[PDB]
């Protein structure tokens, strides 16, 4: 909600509370999943052409006891936008690969999980410098593109930390699975009369910890190549994305896939009375994975499920949903070693937002 | 404060800063206790009869150094209210037992501590599904009731976690003392010309960890039976609550009382010039407690104190208070083993709220 | 921004997002430093003369992965202000020594680091009771003073905590380096036609942990004596502060300087077109430090650098800066033992604020 708008500056203070419950045989996801989000979008008018802006978003789990706190920053960035020249922002933000893969990240509860957070330039991560251009300098309507750089987020600097290695240290160190070296990426999208087409590419240097702490999927670089299609008109939403990755797709907590072929497709319709049915298919197929937890593998499913669900919108501030993950992965030594969910999940949600 | 009210949606952004200091011989409570609360109540008008709502409340300690952060969610829920039919909400919320026991939880600083948080269905906890009905479908003024369900909040799912057992795992695992199985509860209250009468009952299944990790007060279920009385009129506030519990009242960090008889009573008056004196008595008497930390017990006091204090209200946004816990527990092997405060505490508070 | 102003109460909900990056050979500070601040200043009008107020400020790091959360309260206090009599507030706040030393804490990114947080009464800390008087009861314009008390913030109360000692326990325990005993301080400042002069003194009792856990700089008390000068007019800002400390200046994580002589000086000019160049010098000279990490020392530099930089203000809501720490400390056994940064740092910042 816009809580302030005066002297060439406005502030949108937004958030949501999602009363959420998972039903599953997988007890590590079963039960109360209640959470909330809080954030602000701020925008100041410097000149007629120049805009300054800042955005921050925070998730706070609502399913924990008061003896603990599970919360985190999703995004936190500041930037400048000049009319028909482009925008530049820096901070924690979305990687440009998500410009295209977001087209399928529209399910009521699940979806969007052939990649993760702090996963190179595929979704949210630290230290993104992002240039964006809308309508090609105002010359070609519907033609957007983006060029992005991500600085290294490396190893821990404290010598007594258990994860300490001494290689690729940065101030904001973390575990190898959420590290990254210097990276560059770009996206291009074209919209025309409801139809949309998109491509995105990213190439990140991999850190020392990522290639020398016994994790699978080692190599000099992590790469992604994404193509996307969508139709968004007449209350119909169809979308599909195909991404091919190299040393970039996480295989649970074991490391990365040497190569992965990811596919997501979704079909949705929006009734005027408030109901919005959703059907989707997601798969991540690892290729030539090699040795994983004591056994040799070639091709293995990392993710594979059909998603059936529905959201009912009471209005723009209140909604409820059901989402049903029909999991098609088999329970095997690969999935157990990686700790990948292979059971079905039903989600029931009640959401207030402002 | 109401910071937004437009297009059938309003947002109350509220909070307080309590500059608070404890004086006590008990050094584990002595010293700076400064804290703050922040929250929002959001409400959207869907139709003339149907309201959607969401609420979130967060406590952040103000007595810690910047090298740490001690904060937590108190409540986080979303819901729907239909005129003369009832309300339904889900999330982290207050258990229905608190509908009656809250009548005595009105002291300046202390009180409200014959039960705790994440303590089955007695106060705040995760995964409450709560149906509420006010004025019996609009037919009997002053007659409210509630029916509540709490889903299991069980053991940790991570095999390498030190608290891991493998039994009763849920996604949002925690220590046995703050766990709970499936639970059901209800409350009924009747108000008439200042006088009030209330009853509440809860029955929760106890988890495996709760009955097999060496904690006292084991059994199939945790049960509470509460009766309450109050008078709230002519600037006078009197209230009393009696609760009898089975395997539900925590005896410090040792487990639970096999049986407990809890009693709280409070008398307050509100002068027009701003002063509000307060006198109260609280006791929790454990019955047939059995073996506790190497010794056999029958009846023992878990809690016993008189509370004398006063709040002065400068206005609705600013107040100050003194609260004096006159502790009647003796320092003995039981209280030391449980880690229960047995010394007197004086609290001085200065509170800004919005 | 003022998001509420009604019924004799107003609320300023403020904050900033700083997209920030450090370039340094020191890898423990190199990389993404993005962060945000959030806070509120609330003020209620009780009578024509009496004002009630509360303030809270929170920092949340924007450079971490979502698997962790690095945040903290900077200030959290409530208070009362009576016209021409003074103000009183209690909570987490700034020590009165900072009334004078803040005059040099005005650099784009660095500076203000001859002292730290939770460092006795020198900057932010827990449990400050602060009396402030502006314009000497309204009798002498430009003459301010302050009298402050800080309650003990001592050792941890949990017997199984690794930092447990059993001495000087308070409820809000923490590590010796951020502990303090009972302390008293005062400041006096006089402003006249742009020029300013200030003096401040603090004396804190040192805790048992501080003098018996193998830390350097032991003694009965921690003392500071500060003198300050400034000129703030005609778009020119000049300021200098000199502080002499005893058992109060932290030498990295090793303890404190027996004695320290701190000096900060800054010169800034503000162009109307938005640019604000900055040049500064900071030094902390330890005196008679004694034995430190196996070697005997007399005089050693704890801090020594020149700071060159600039801030460009697009407007009051958006700015960008560069800051260049030219580090004059040599890399030696003292600095390595203390873990003090001895390399140069360049900072680039883009800041949105509201
Ligand atoms: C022309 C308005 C009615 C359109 C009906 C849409 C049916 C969609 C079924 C998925
Ligand atoms: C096992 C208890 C299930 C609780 C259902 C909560 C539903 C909330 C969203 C409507
Ligand atoms: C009729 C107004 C005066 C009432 C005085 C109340 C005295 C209360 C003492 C506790
Ligand atoms: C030992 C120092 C006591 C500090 C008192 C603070 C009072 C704050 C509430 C008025
Ligand atoms: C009178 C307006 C112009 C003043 C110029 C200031 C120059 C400052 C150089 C640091
Ligand atoms: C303008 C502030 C943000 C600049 C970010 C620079 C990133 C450096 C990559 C090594
Ligand atoms: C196995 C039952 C699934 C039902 C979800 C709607
Ligand atoms: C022992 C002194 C108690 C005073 C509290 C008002
Ligand atoms: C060593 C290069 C420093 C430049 C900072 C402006």
């Amino acid at each position: 909600a816009e809580v302030y708008n005066k002297d060439g500056n406005k502030l949108d203070l937004y958030g949501k509370v999602d009363g959420l419950h998972y039903f599953s045989d997988d007890k590590s996801v079963d039960g109360d999943q209640t959470y909330m989000r809080l954030g602000f979008k701020g925008e100041t008018q410097v000149t007629d052409q120049l805009t300054g802006y800042g955005q921050w978003e925070y998730q706070i789990q609502g399913n924990a006891p008061e003896s603990e706190n599970n919360s985190w920053t999703r995004v936190a960035f500041a930037g400048l936008k000049f009319q028909d020249i482009g925008s530049f922002d820096y901070g924690r933000n979305y990687g440009v690969v998500y410009d295209v893969t977001s087209w399928t990240d529209v399910l009521p509860e699940f979806g969007g999980d052939t990649y993760g957070s702090d996963n190179f330039m595929q979704q949210r991560g630290n230290g993104f410098a992002t240039y964006r251009n809308t309508d090609f300098f105002g010359l070609v309507d519907g033609l957007n593109f983006a060029v992005q750089y991500q600085g290294q987020n490396g190893s821990v600097s404290g010598e007594n930390d258990p994860d300490f290695t001494g290689h690729g240290i940065t101030n904001n160190g973390r575990k190898a699975l959420r590290q990254n070296g210097d990276g560059v990426g770009g996206s291009i999208t074209y919209d025309y009369e409801g139809f949309g087409v998109g491509a995105a590419v990213s190439s990140s240097k991999r850190t020392w910890d990522q290639n020398n702490t016994g994790l699978i999927g080692t190599g000099d670089r992590a790469e992604t190549y994404t193509g996307g299609l969508k139709y968004d008109a007449n209350n119909i939403y169809l979308a599909a994305q195909y991404t091919q990755t190299y040393n970039a797709t996480r295989v649970g907590s074991l490391g990365w896939a040497n190569k992965a072929q990811n596919f997501e497709a979704v079909a949705q319709y929006q009734f005027d009375f408030g109901l919005r049915p959703s059907v989707a298919y997601l798969q991540s197929k690892g290729k030539n994975l090699g040795v994983v937890a004591g056994r040799n593998y070639d091709d293995e499913d990392i993710l594979k499920y059909v998603d059936v669900g529905a959201t009912y919108y009471f209005n723009k501030n209140m909604s409820t949903y059901v989402d049903y993950k029909i999991n098609l992965l088999d329970d095997n030594q690969f999935t157990r070693a990686a700790g990948i969910n292979t059971d079905d999940i039903v989600a029931l949600g009640l959401v207030y937002q402002f």
